[PDB]
């Protein structure tokens, strides 16, 4: 009844999740599985550009780290496989390299002296579950093999949008979220894979807008919004913490105090409420999926026909994180 | 048949319009005046952080410059009432201050020896007609005394929502702009005159939601848009370029063709129209006061019903100024 | 050691901050002319140093942080201020009354003991903590904390001084931009052209004090050292380099070994290849990089480069709080 | 004078650009590995160096520029290009084959000249425009235009040296980040532990190469120099500093004459106290800064600050155009 966890892929988000395990009661990391040098992976896990210092101490030894005393197996396997997740028991998998993102690849992590739950750092494609903690988590029945946390983005919108169809109901809405850069922009201009033309731009110099797929997405975790949504992104120079306004046409009448009712109503350890002028960097290493600004609210009424504005804040990076953790916790626990 | 400006506050926005009017036929500047000394007035006139080098040269002589070539005489001032712009054959004054924003205050300009016309750059309150140049300047018939170049936001949303209601009418709209940080925010965190807990933050360094005014105030130029429009603004780390949002509803059903198709139609020197996927630092130092950038459109139907956004982008700085200008050259033509 | 704050700028809130996690260490008075709302706004959320570890209310007449009342008033003449009343010992003076004038905090039912958030002129001690607090016998009245700038140079000039003899050294600090420069192009207070500049969009040349006045700290080393900073686009967190001459031929790995070997809680030592982000928010007055070390001997002659990074808003906070303590206890 | 450019990155295209100013230059091939709409779009715009004079159109096998046609093909092995198809007479190799193996551009109806836009290797000659190109008789095939940092301070180095003689000295350059750093912190190719940091966000140490060889354009200061540099977050805009001894004693004063004796086109003087902001675009390989001047005496013994702002982007860039022209025309 302790929650062994595996990690392949050990990027900003393998990494964020170990730190965030270290604070979670019922779960620990036993392996690592990623192709970098080991002393590449432990200098970026001790020092984290935007999340601070590591909480303790990392040593890289024979065979793995040594983190605040204890020994943490680290593998570099190029197929999941080929990974004895058993030999440290673990039970349930991060996968978090991006090359796996698909119920056939992933579920390659189950396999003899493998491991038995896996969930994935992204969308995932079909016959993979879409699961927002505390948003629709109960859609989990412990028979899954291979999950999908969904993405930073949708795990800021979810609660938001799921609030605004239980209490007012949907009928449209276009998301703009105003958005850190990210590593698939290039930090000068030129060449990039993909040849998309403006996240070939220097990422941290400019405004630049950006495709999303939230918003189109959301009906894998809230099927009555399915079709409702659409939205875009504008990334802009902060290295992490994003922000993310719905403005939406609803099926009753409402008002300002009405909508953040409803929002504060909905709180919980995913979902937080404020009503304090905050700016983005007061949401860094927050451990909400989704921090509501009631401060933000529009209900604009011109001749009796309503557009509302709904705003919500996430660190794209630990409240993704937060909520991975939760995930993977809950999965763990009911087998 | 010269048109012959005064400048009256030689801040970001007086120094840009001295430096565009070099490029502009008929209007030159033969005044500038300011408390500032001159010394520190004539070097941010040389060097600008984000315009670049000044095209030509400048000297600091006895009682003002000696710009390419040619002299400007520069006071020191505090009062309208005392500055003797008809010495210089000063037509037309640019209220640039910010202290002297309202008809009873700029009018002062207007004396014995003063100037005969005046615009301020700002909006300026009750009895100043507000002139978006080649969206409304038809309203001004030559009897007028002050009139307002508008806001720069203002200069950006005009021609895009004029084009919205002239082609498809508009029910209404709620704007957001992703902005660049200005001179109201702190560079750290700290008091501010004031006391806005927002921009008491460093604005480098940080996504800062702000209020805003133009969609409110869009009727002063586009009378049957009063009251339709609102929206807010996030302030984010580039140090100018900015881009304005509008997601509406429309009197008609649209598709992204007709709306692209109505924003190149409506295309001039004020109001230019691309299809290239540009990022803000392309728009640095534009001459249009509004760029609608076709990538960015949207139009959403769901069951029936469509929310339509647009996207117009702006240098807050160059892209105002290239607007006051063309509004002090038109106004001082028309006597 | 009930402390006293005049001046709730960056430094002060800090202070305050650091504070809450020293033992025998606690403020009960702050002083400040901005509007408590927007103060306590700022203490709770810091663009740099993260949000405050607790919780912060406006209460009548002061805040409540983490349960404990705090005193806020608004006085804006220090010997109207009674700090006795809050049993308050010593004050951090951080509003920019640099003089022995600070000692208006000092009468009756007011404090016993002031140190300033700056230079403090000529009749005033200057102390950089563990380099040289050992020259306070607690009869002083008002001190020095000295400059963040000292704070970080002075213990790595004083390691090269007692190991091997500084015969002249110019230092450059590659330093984060700060409330003196303006955000956007145009004139301020004081007229200085490259002040006047986007801090936060340029590297901006900007003149020093510390390695100037290092004889206020380090006697050996008065009129030996000169430098200038290089003010670059990130909010907190610096670093000082510092080129020198010797009176000793010396090596990398022995120059490293001396600056080991003076390690305390003030002066730190690392060998990991780090960057300013990472040290944001530390309590080391001074971390020397030995990774940055470079001895060049050239015909028997030897240029010596040493370099240490400091966070210019925490590494001068916890020295404050470091001499604050400790002059109050002697 | 007819060019071909190998590598359209950003010294290719920014060469290209500077070289439609540039009477009696011409670029008549482009070849590069890239999708021709890319190139064409990054050419149109450049976040530091502002949208293209003019317009850039992508036809059949090439560009319109300014109404004059350019032609782009993608072979990826230098012998395989047919240059004198298009006239040109030298290429500008700025792939990143920077061995004397860039004479595969050279052959029956390929080019005749090559010029390097990196450190060359062995038997290749490094020129600094207006400092060292007296060394070139006509009959070299590849020869280097050295690096950005060495153009910027081999001719501030050299009127150090003509002017007073140099000891030694060591350099700090305070650089723009570059794109061999991370956006954010992630493992890059190479390994280094700090170029793995997210360079917009950090004051970041990297190593150096210009002062410790900057014997290959100056004999007599072989050996003589070392240095490194702290990245900084500004896309583009450096400034390079030399703490130098000297064989003679010097003023301030002595120091800025000698400076602004020996500016030209590409060495130029300022007396303005600018930004870094200031120098992006400047056609100049370096602009020394009277401003930053120091010269420090101490017992006798003197250590003199220089410095002196570069573009790492366009200074280096307009460096090669002057190169390029000169070598083709002997
Ligand atoms: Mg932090
Ligand atoms: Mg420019």
């Amino acid at each position: 009844m302790v929650v062994k966890v595996g990690i392949n892929g050990f990027g900003r988000i393998g990494r964020l999740a170990f730190r965030r395990i270290q604070n979670v009661e019922g779960v620990e990391v036993t392996r690592i599985n990623d192709l970098t040098d080991p002393n590449m992976l432990a200098h970026l896990l001790k020092y984290d550009t935007t999340q601070g210092r590591f909480d303790g101490t990392v040593e890289v030894k024979e065979g793995g780290f040594e983190v605040n005393g204890q020994f943490v197996k680290v593998s570099a396997e190029r197929e999941p496989a080929n990974i004895d997740w058993a030999t440290d028991g673990v039970e349930i998998v991060l996968e978090a390299t991006g090359f796996f993102a698909s119920k056939e690849k992933a579920e390659q992590h189950i396999h003899e002296n493998g491991a038995k739950k896996v969930v994935i750092t992204a969308p995932g494609g079909n016959d993979v579950k879409t699961v927002v903690f505390n948003t629709n988590h109960d859609i989990l029945d412990g028979t899954e093999t291979v999950i999908s946390g969904a993405s930073c983005t949708t795990n800021c919108l979810a609660p938001m949008a799921k609030a605004l169809q239980d209490n007012f109901g949907v009928k449209q809405g276009l998301m703009t979220t105003i958005h850190a850069y990210t590593g698939d922009q290039m930090i000068l201009d030129g060449p990039h894979r993909g040849g998309d033309l403006r996240r070939a731009r220097a990422g941290a110099a400019n405004i630049v807008p950006n495709s999303t797929g939230a918003a189109k997405a959301i009906g894998l975790v809230i099927p009555e919004l399915n079709g409702k949504l659409d939205g875009a992104a504008q990334r802009v120079p902060v290295p992490t913490g994003s922000v993310t306004e719905l403005v939406a046409t609803l099926e009753k009448d409402v008002t300002v105090e009405e909508v953040n009712a409803a929002m504060k109503a909905a709180a919980n350890d995913s979902y937080g409420y404020t009503e304090d002028p905050i700016v983005s960097s007061d949401i860094v290493g927050i451990s909400y999926g989704s921090l509501f600004d009631a401060t933000q609210t529009i209900v604009q009424t011109v001749d009796g026909n309503q557009l509302v504005k709904v705003v919500s804040w996430y660190d794209n990076e630990m409240s993704y994180t937060s909520q991975l953790v939760r995930t993977l916790e809950y999965f763990a626990k009911i087998a």
